[PDB]
């Protein structure tokens, strides 16, 4: 009968059993009487709350539910919501509002013009006009988050609403099923399949929505049937393909001219689940060389509209990948040759080269490990050196916003308790969401954090070189003791100053029953 009771019934009926949150005054009437079939995951700062929720939703491929405090709690999470937008993460962000009777006077903790604060990062944002409509607004939020293209949504709820009577008609919300598992009509799909079958030198480019859809295995069958090389689209937030499969060609360069040069000679380039393209450095040139046609399958109208070249189909990635994989003819061409083994770099018995750490991780980690990357200057080496053969094995801040991997690795590990999660994070990136470590300690979530400590924002110094930007301040972060910080939050703390210490401490961390942070001294660039 109460809005509180009806809303938790709607959540449980829609598959939700976990609330990620940091509490406040406005949220106490929502969180009180907390149901025994739900669990509450506390984090100490809201960027950490949302990052944990985000990794959990991406790994579990289902929506995550979040409860923050009013404007200041929502505002603390806006960086994390920037990443969630670009990863298409289905996050239901709720926040408590002041009692309806004092919103106009703007009492303390009032979220002023609340629906505008999340924008423009969310796909829907709303504050209900009455308590009895809160379950309906929750239902809208749940489905807006889950419908393709998935993404974060925001709901602001005045705290006096929870005790009020819910609309009796709200029960019709509980079991609603909304599908967007759609694909191109048969006639046009046959034209596309005919164009793929008849390409003499096709190429495939895969983006994060493939891994989100668990379309990986169908994309493998597609690449094998067309005998086609496979790249992952630049600035990759996820891994959509086994990285040691013979077709895999790794991470594309993030420049306009670099990409059209690599494409040159491929007559049909099929892009699935990816923006066209997430360029980074400005590398002006031709978008495509003559003789290359590009076709993009995307779950997101905005991606289809913003591409500067190619044709596009707006459809569900799982349904389209499955349909294409089963319809294309087996080409008589020879399968592409696997990329060469990465080489061992020179390693003396002191500070570690990043290449060495990736090679050791690849040797020792389980074959179904899950990795997260926030070591920004070593991303290329990481993609070359980690054999990720299974789906959901890689996460990287989708919008480039640091502060994702440390909390996200906790959420992934929570969602996949049978797969060892290993977050490789630079010493600069580690600080943005450092307090997330406490959640791993308190809930005994056994994520492994590998801190790559070279004392500087290495990626920025390299980019500065690219931009001929000299005498830039703020690029060095000396004087951080990551073992002490780990201890501060109750997380076991190891160090690795050479290769033998690295091997030993990783093997310890694998066997450890709790979370473990390993501080690795890496070479300064
Ligand atoms: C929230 C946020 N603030 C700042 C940046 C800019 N940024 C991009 S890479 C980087 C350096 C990260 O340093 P570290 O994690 O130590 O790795 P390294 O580059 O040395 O491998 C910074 C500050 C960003 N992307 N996001
Ligand atoms: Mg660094």
């Amino acid at each position: 009968a109460s809005v509180h009771g009806t809303t938790y019934e709607l959540l449980r009926r829609q598959g939700i059993d976990t609330v990620f949150g940091n509490p406040g005054f406005n949220e106490l009437p929502f969180l009180k009487d907390f149901p025994e079939d739900f669990r509450y995951i506390l984090a100490l700062q809201e960027a950490c709350v949302v990052g944990i929720a985000d990794g959990y939703a991406q790994a579990s491929r289902k929506p995550a539910f979040i409860n923050l405090h009013s404007a200041a709690g929502t505002g603390n999470a806006m960086g994390a919501l920037s990443n969630a937008r670009t990863s298409h993460s289905p996050l239901i962000v709720t926040a408590g509002q002041q009692t309806r009777a004092m919103i106009g006077v703007e009492a303390g903790e009032t979220n002023v013009d609340a629906a505008n604060l999340p924008r423009p990062l969310v796909k829907w944002s709303y504050e209900p006009a009455s308590a009895a409509e809160v379950p309906h607004a929750m239902s809208r939020a749940i489905h807006m988050a889950s419908m393709a293209p998935q993404g974060p949504v925001y709901l602001s709820v005045p705290y006096d609403d929870w005790d009020k009577d819910a609309d009796p008609q709200s029960h019709h919300l509980f079991d609603r099923h909304v599908s967007s598992s759609v694909r191109l009509n048969d006639q046009d799909l046959d034209i596309l399949v005919k164009a793929l079958n008849s390409a003499s030198n096709p190429a495939i480019v895969l983006g994060p929505d493939v891994d989100a859809a668990n379309a990986n295995a169908d994309c493998v069958m597609l690449a094998e049937r067309l005998k086609a090389p496979v790249w992952v689209a630049p600035s990759a937030p996820r891994c959509p393909f086994p990285t040691r499969h013979p077709c895999f060609r790794g991470l594309m360069p993030a420049g306009i001219a670099a990409i059209s040069q690599l494409l040159e000679g491929h007559d049909v380039v099929l892009v699935i689940g990816a923006p066209v393209f997430r360029y980074y450095q400005y590398d002006p040139g031709q978008y495509l060389k003559p003789g290359t046609r590009l076709i993009s399958v995307t779950c997101d109208p905005l991606e289809a509209a913003r591409a500067p070249m190619g044709d596009a189909i707006v459809a569900d990635i799982g349904a389209m990948a499955s349909a294409l994989a089963n319809l294309v003819e087996e080409s008589s061409r020879q399968l592409p040759t696997a990329a060469p083994e990465p080489a061992k770099v020179d390693q003396d018995a002191g500070r570690l080269h990043p290449e060495t750490v990736f090679d050791t991780l690849n040797d020792m980690a389980p074959e179904n490990a899950i990795y997260l990357n926030e070591s920004t200057s070593t991303t290329a080496q990481m993609w070359q050196r980690l054999n990720m053969r299974n789906p959901g094995s890689y996460y990287f801040c989708a919008a480039g916003g640091l502060g994702f991997a440390l909390p996200a690795a906790i959420g992934v590990q929570l969602a996949e308790p049978e797969r060892q999660v290993i977050a490789v994070i630079g010493d600069g990136s580690a600080n943005y969401s450092i307090s997330a470590l406490w959640t791993a300690a308190q809930y005994n979530i056994p994520t492994i954090f590998v801190i790559m400590n070279n004392g500087t924002y290495g990626m920025l110094r390299a980019f500065a070189g690219l931009l001929e930007a000299e005498n830039v301040p703020g690029l060095d972060v000396p004087g951080i003791d990551f073992r002490a910080l780990a201890k501060g939050y109750g997380v076991q703390a190891l160090k690795a100053d050479n290769l033998e210490q690295l091997k030993g401490s990783l093997q310890e961390a694998l066997s450890a029953k709790g979370p473990v942070l390993i501080e690795v001294s890496t070479v300064s660039p």
